[PDB]
């Protein structure tokens, strides 16, 4: 499953995730899969100049995965155009993903010691 995106073009209305209809941002490529980016999932970007389509950076893609899951990811979700695709998402949460809530570490959210001295 290949998804083409044109961030420099920023095609929202013309953004489907294909070649003739490239998405505006990588975010819209994930909203359809709910973060289900597997080996068959290949997202292409504007390119490097030499090529028409290049691979999306994992650093940016992973960040977008987090952002999308917090912003667009609600309780429910609908499928998409490419073969519909069922709710084939992961979660697990048996005795390992519990450390994400009951983290035995000293961290304070929204604190920002000397970092809050210049913004929220």
């Amino acid at each position: 499953m290949q998804i083409y995106t044109s961030e420099k073009r920023g095609s929202d209305t013309a953004g489907n995730g294909t070649e003739e209809a490239p998405l505006k941002t990588v975010l819209q490529a994930i909203v359809k899969l709910d973060g289900k980016i597997e080996a068959d999932t290949r997202i292409w970007v504007d390119g490097t100049g030499d090529e028409m389509w290049d691979v999306v950076s994992k650093s940016k893609l992973k960040k977008a995965t987090k952002q999308y899951h917090i912003q667009t990811k609600k309780q429910e979700k609908a499928p998409h155009e490419k073969i519909v695709s069922y709710e084939n998402g992961d979660n697990v949460n048996l005795s390992e993903a519990i450390n994400v809530q009951l983290t035995l570490d000293t961290k304070l959210p929204e604190a920002k010691e000397l970092h809050h001295h210049h913004h929220h």
